[PDB]
């Protein structure tokens, strides 16, 4: 934000968030023909007013015309800042929400591998921002039904979170997560099962100190009795896993365990 539109944004920001899309708009629409005779079109700080009216637009469920001002805002951005510059990112994203939410799924995938590309060069492939950039990208693919692809981004965001951050880290396991409900979403229920495990053997590993051969993990105390908020999730997941497998006595164990860990 210019200091410059500074002061003018926070009273839009202001007459927007008391509902007075009548009062709003046209405080944009205004300041923008005034800094369009001033600095010419083509001037990043337009871009700026741009992304501002179209976020007021976005604000009041205009995503028609939201859009319509981002793509503008984009073009200029492109002009003088750059192809692959990081505000022209910025843009291809915010554009991108845009027509998730307008259900143009198809339309805003061809953005959102842009603002990786972007991301990937300016960050560097292995950035934990890339890790995001991923994770959103492959429920893009998912709200698509591109299952192979959903599997693909979310397992390179997985390579990113688990090398770079910890391991206990929620990202670590929110990611594997969604990646075991990709694999279940086409039928790869090794895998899923694999991975709904491994978050659990840590998560027991985290508060039991260690992994031991008397001291084992939910999922192995139930394999043998049918002889973190991420983790409740896990627990229903593998839970109903088994059932499905028709290990009840294991199924009801961690079904069992879920209700009281709360």
């Amino acid at each position: 934000i210019p200091a410059r539109l500074r002061t003018l944004h926070n009273l839009v920001i202001q007459y927007a968030s008391q509902g007075r899309y009548e009062v709003a708009v046209p405080l944009c629409k205004q300041a923008l023909e005034d800094l369009e005779k001033t600095s010419g079109h083509d001037h990043p700080d337009v871009a700026t007013m741009l992304n501002i009216l179209a976020l007021v637009y976005r604000d009041q469920n205009k995503y028609k015309d939201a859009a319509h001002l981002l793509n503008d805002a984009l073009a200029i951005r492109e002009k003088t800042l750059g192809k692959d510059h990081p505000a022209v990112a910025a843009t291809l994203n915010n554009l991108a929400v845009l027509y998730g939410k307008r259900g143009k799924y198809k339309e805003a995938e061809p953005l959102c591998k842009r603002a990786l590309e972007i991301r990937e060069k300016v960050l560097g492939k292995f950035h934990p921002d890339v890790a995001k950039q991923l994770s959103n990208l492959a429920l893009l693919c998912q709200n698509q039904g591109k299952a192979e692809e959903v599997e693909y981004y979310y397992r390179r965001a997985l390579e990113i979170y688990a090398t770079r951050l910890g391991p206990d880290d929620p990202n670590v396991a929110k990611t594997k997560n969604n990646l075991a409900s990709c694999y279940l979403k086409q039928g790869k229920y090794q895998d899923a099962e694999t991975l709904y495990k491994e978050i659990l053997t840590r998560a027991h590993e985290k508060e039991f100190g260690s992994v031991n051969g008397e001291n084992k993990p939910i999922w192995m105390h139930a394999e043998e009795r049918e002889e973190s908020p991420t983790v409740n999730t896990t627990l229903r997941s593998l839970g109903a896993l088994y059932r499905r497998q028709g290990k009840l006595e294991a199924a009801h164990t961690l079904e069992d365990c879920a209700s009281r860990s709360r």
